[PDB]
């Protein structure tokens, strides 16, 4: 895989010709790295680029990335799939793109699954997620993570609870390696961009790849993941979804065995994009 920018190169597309990208998006803490089980799983010569992390919101890293999209692939077909907040980055990108005239053929969320219950907008709120996550840091870190006073809470915005944690950690001098550091930083916000993230109406196709559940450690930080709705949060939002389960959990959907389900009827999906354009 080779990084230019935000474009990751996990299949080189020929030099002319060939079979529609699928343009991936990262997930919340990681890279698009993960999507090489998928791309094992999908047609022969498929191309595919992944689009890593950005800095806004999700309107704002949506209009770093269809600008780029548009110079790699022109005015389509578009294929966007991801996994995690990868998913509901793909839906962003595909909205921008139908604005724009560009033809968006498939939309892929593998197990981009909203809360069930709206999460409050509380200090209490704010207080059990940052206590959740000093749990998480100690678990597996062996790290005190300093606490926010709690009428200071609503007086911070996501970004400003991160900075105020990581200088307190910083100033409270325990050792934490910067790569650590960046990584818990990234999570945590890309998580919570999941959280906060307002779903846009979407006229086209939707594919919806359904886990059966969030994993232990995903409703230990936000315990509404812990219920589900039928599509995922989806139906009020996209004209034509399609929901397709594939068990498992959230954390499993990306890897093995779990990821075959997801490539055979992708696989299918591109397939007849293929044989339309011909
Ligand atoms: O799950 C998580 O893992 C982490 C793993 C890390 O290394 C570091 C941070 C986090 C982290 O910070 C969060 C903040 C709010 C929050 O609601 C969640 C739950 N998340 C919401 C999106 C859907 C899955 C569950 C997290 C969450």
């Amino acid at each position: 895989s080779q990084i230019d920018g935000f474009v990751r190169t996990l299949r080189a597309r020929p030099e002319a010709g060939g079979k529609v990208p699928v343009f991936v998006f990262h997930p919340a803490g990681g890279s698009t790295v993960v999507y090489e089980p998928l791309l094992g799983r999908l047609p022969a010569d498929t191309p595919m680029y992944g689009f890593e992390r950005v800095e806004g919101s999700i309107e704002e890293r949506a209009q770093q990335y269809v600008p780029k999209l548009i110079e790699m692939q022109g005015d389509g077909p578009y294929v966007l799939v991801g996994w995690s907040l990868g998913g509901v980055l793909a839906y962003a990108c595909a909205i921008g793109l139908r604005r724009l005239g560009k033809d968006v053929r498939f939309v892929g969320l593998i197990d981009a699954v909203r809360a069930g219950e709206e999460i409050p907008q509380t200090k209490e709120e704010i207080r059990k997620r940052w206590d959740r996550y000093a749990a998480f840091a100690e678990k597996t870190f062996n790290v005190t993570i300093p606490a926010i006073p709690y009428e200071q809470l609503e007086e911070l915005d996501d970004e400003g609870q991160v900075r105020f944690v990581l200088d307190a950690v910083s100033q409270s001098g325990v050792q934490i390696p910067a790569g650590i550091i960046e990584h818990q930083r990234t999570s945590y916000l890309d998580n919570r961009a999941i959280d906060t993230a307002q779903i846009q109406p979407y006229d086209g196709h939707v594919t919806l790849y359904m886990a059966d559940r969030y994993h232990d450690d995903a409703i230990m930080f936000e315990p509404r993941y812990a219920v589900r709705q039928p599509d995922g949060g989806w139906g009020e939002y996209v004209s034509d979804l399609e929901v397709v389960p594939i068990g498992g959990e959230h954390i499993q959907a990306i890897d093995e065995p779990i990821i075959a389900k997801v490539g055979e009827h992708m696989s299918r999906a591109l397939g007849q994009i293929e044989a339309d354009r011909t």
